[PDB]
């Protein structure tokens, strides 16, 4: 896989963001994770976490996987990086997202994220508290 440039347009919630990619506004949905909705327990915390990480970033990048690049809603499906650190993985490591929606052929970082989830669960963090 490879990283490509994007810039943040606006934060949305814990697992969706509005980015400009190849010069066009797109909503991205983070591959392989599920944050709580804002109206759910840890939803506000997840939204705040992804907002901080993406707004504070000097450099946002998107990394598509090998399979579909947009979902049925027209959201881009990618791994999102903020100054080289993957937002998807960070969310899972802090217990603010579960590994979820692992479809065959867009699951390159599955095991990295599962290892993070295991550490978050061992630490009884947030969703695992
Ligand atoms: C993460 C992800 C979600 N989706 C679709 C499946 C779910 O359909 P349904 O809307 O029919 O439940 C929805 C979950 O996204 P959200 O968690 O943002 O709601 O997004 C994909 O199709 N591919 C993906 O990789
Ligand atoms: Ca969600």
């Amino acid at each position: 896989l490879h990283k490509e440039p994007a810039t943040l347009i606006k934060a949305i919630d814990g697992d969706t963001t509005k980015l400009m990619y190849k010069g066009q506004p797109m909503t991205f949905r983070l591959l392989l994770v599920d944050t709580p909705e804002f109206n759910e327990k840890y939803g506000p915390e997840a939204s705040a976490f992804t907002k901080k990480m993406t707004e504070n970033a000097k450099k946002i990048e998107v990394e598509f996987d090998k399979g579909q690049r947009t979902d049925k809603y027209g959201r881009g499906l990618a791994y999102i990086y903020a100054d080289g650190k993957m937002v998807n993985e960070a969310l899972v490591r802090q217990g603010l997202a579960k590994v979820a929606y692992v479809y065959k052929g867009n699951n390159t970082h599955e095991q990295l994220l599962r290892k993070a989830e295991a550490q978050a669960k061992k630490e009884k963090l947030n969703i695992w508290s």
